[PDB]
């Protein structure tokens, strides 16, 4: 069925002076009688106002589509004096059409997203998705095109879908952990006179174990009174696998001992030495330990290639 | 019956970029099939061109109402691939609306009109009627208002109907016979930014007999050889009723004569004297005539009040 009951009013402008959108009509003959038009419905006589006899309807108000895009209305046909219906009323809509006064706009102010450290160039990161208020049905009033406006240890915003990718080969965090990129979107765009919506994106990377652990220095020295019939502990040597977290927690043990325990630890990841067997002898004054400390998992937690796991020597002297 | 098949396109402008006038429609459901719109008719695809799928029709040409105000057109509904009619075609008109680019304009360049000399203030003279090209159906695009722009031994152009009247009491031509007045007409007008059409009008008056006739001078002299056994004629005395034409033609006769005819005349309106009786005598040397000469008709042709009809004396001497 053909639709013909619709009028299109361009929104907001006219400034002052008013614009007709449609003159109505019922056909019929003359013959010494006449039709006077009366209009009723939405914002009747106030927004849209009718010149009676003719059928002329100008808008006498700024129209905002985003407020309300359609206005179901009902105008009439009666004689002037008779007022008897010279045509039973019709229902019909008036539409706007939306002009690009409405901006591109992001839902949250800043955004924060994470991505696995060293991973092949172009790895998915997140979608940023703005929003234009306008008409997504006609023209380029809304069609948006995203772009990385800045963020140059590099990611790519894939322009159609806005999805962020990385733009960089590997990306060893130990260099830089957090990343700032500023995001755009053009109304039309591909065409200037476009609109401009920006957002902050805090990008951080995760970890991997691309680090063996460290020892403060290669040769340690300590000292001790010769029995302590309690415990006890003597010294602390440290590892620092820069690769944080679980990827940092390292395992100590000694590989010139046996009078000495060595202890965990999730304390700072040291490093402590208890005296196991008590003590007795001058027979020794000097003692020696070599100590392996290494990162962990339940399957190979060095899935790359790691060289040292820092050994190192401890010299304990007697008193 | 309600009319809804009509669209309104404002004429001539857009300059470049195009303006939609109406998106079409047939209702129906989706369900994995679709409507593609094809348009055909007047200046189809060339003046008015169709965005197929949507129903959008912008004009891609200056439109001139005065060239053609309406365009009967026929657009369609078929599927894209199927091309089978998803709706039997509709006939509908597109209308313009006319904007005031068209000027007020008079049919002939100059105009020439006549009116009876002394006649009560405000006597009808003629209609001047211009012509605006525009729309006489909507707004003040055409409603015209005439004015005497100049012509100040005065006439009035009655502004609604343009009819010229005299603006002056009596108006004795003998003062001035022809009159120049320049005529105007404003498009809208009563409202500036109106349009401006001017015309020349040569006004002349007719006559009445508001003049007695004249004699060159009050005393005439002539002379004559004493017999002429032929005719003959002697002298000519003149009248000049300034009131021209029939109102000037005057009647001579003598009211010390009898040897002398006096003759008409539509010669210059004199004035001639024939000798009736021949001649004989020294017995007279000096002769005398008094002469009435007067304007004419078959009922009172001095329907005002006229004093002299200039008498006057002629002295003929003998030789
Ligand atoms: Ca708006
Ligand atoms: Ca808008
Ligand atoms: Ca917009
Ligand atoms: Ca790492
Ligand atoms: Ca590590
Ligand atoms: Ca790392
Ligand atoms: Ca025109
Ligand atoms: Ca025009
Ligand atoms: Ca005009
Ligand atoms: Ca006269
Ligand atoms: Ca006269
Ligand atoms: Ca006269």
């Amino acid at each position: 069925s053909w639709v013909w009951n619709q009028m299109f009013v361009l929104e907001e402008f006219s400034g002052p002076e008013p614009i007709l959108v449609g003159r109505l009509h019922t056909d019929l003959d003359p013959g010494s009688k006449k039709i006077k038009y009366i209009l009723s419905g939405d914002g009747a006589g106030t927004i849209f106002q009718i010149n009676d006899i003719t059928g002329d309807i100008h808008a006498i108000k700024r129209l905002d589509r985003e407020e309300k895009a359609e206005y179901t209305l009902t105008a009439q046909a009666v004689d002037f004096e008779t007022n008897k219906p010279l045509e039973p009323p019709s229902e019909f809509i008036i539409k706007v059409q939306d002009i690009n006064d409405n901006a591109p706009e992001f839902l949250n102010g800043p955004y924060h997203a994470t991505v696995p450290e060293m991973s092949i160039l172009g790895t998915s990161v997140t979608n940023v998705t703005a929003t234009d208020a306008d008409d997504p049905v006609y023209g380029n009033s809304a069609k948006l095109v995203y772009s990385i406006l800045e963020g140059q240890p590099y990611f790519s915003i894939e322009p159609e879908t806005a999805i962020i990718k990385t733009a960089l080969p590997n990306m060893d965090r130990e260099a830089k952990e957090e990343y700032l990129v500023v995001i755009q979107a053009k109304d039309m765009g591909g065409h200037s006179g476009g609109l401009s919506g920006t957002t902050t994106l805090t990008v951080t990377l995760t970890d991997v174990n691309d680090n063996p652990p460290k020892f403060a220095q290669s040769l340690y020295h300590f000292s001790v009174p010769e029995d302590v019939v309690l415990g006890t502990a003597i010294g602390r040597v440290k590892a620092n696998d820069q690769d944080i977290g679980e990827n940092a927690q390292s395992s100590y043990d000694i590989i010139g001992t046996a009078l000495f325990e060595i202890t965990s630890d999730a304390q700072a990841q040291d490093g402590v030495i208890r005296l196991r067997k008590p003590l007795d002898f001058e027979t020794k004054k000097s003692y020696t330990l070599k100590v392996e400390a290494a990162n962990i998992h339940i399957d190979p937690r060095f899935s790359s290639r790691g060289p040292f796991k820092d050994t190192a020597t401890v010299k304990i002297v007697v008193e």
